[PDB]
């Protein structure tokens, strides 16, 4: 005897809106100092949709966190999502979206 709280106490903003997979942009790599690129993972790069000013966005989890094989449009929320400046900091020309660095990729549970 004892009641389990079937949905959530309260809602939050941390899941952006509505943060659908697309594909898996690139996963950049640990590069040698003699110049060739190394077979290690850095940076995961991924395709994610949201819902307000029609931007893909371009989510960059570290080589820690492992890779997650899901559909096309499954809904997702992002732990801890920061926007960064360092990508524009080093490119130009090339950032034709924005980048946002994160800290682990899981499923929208609200």
């Amino acid at each position: 005897m004892m009641r389990l709280a079937n949905g959530i106490v309260l809602d939050k903003d941390t899941t952006f809106g509505e943060l659908k997979f697309s594909a898996l942009r690139r996963e950049v790599r640990i590069q040698n100092e003699d110049g060739s690129v190394s077979d290690e993972i850095k940076e995961r790069t991924y395709d994610l949709k949201s819902k307000g000013q029609g931007r893909m966005i371009q989510v960059s989890i570290p080589a820690s966190v492992p890779l997650k094989e899901f559909d096309y449009n499954a809904r997702v929320e992002l732990i801890n999502p920061i926007a960064d400046t360092v990508a524009t900091a080093t490119y130009q020309g090339a950032d034709v979206d924005w980048y946002i660095k994160a800290d682990d990729i899981v499923l929208t549970l609200e």
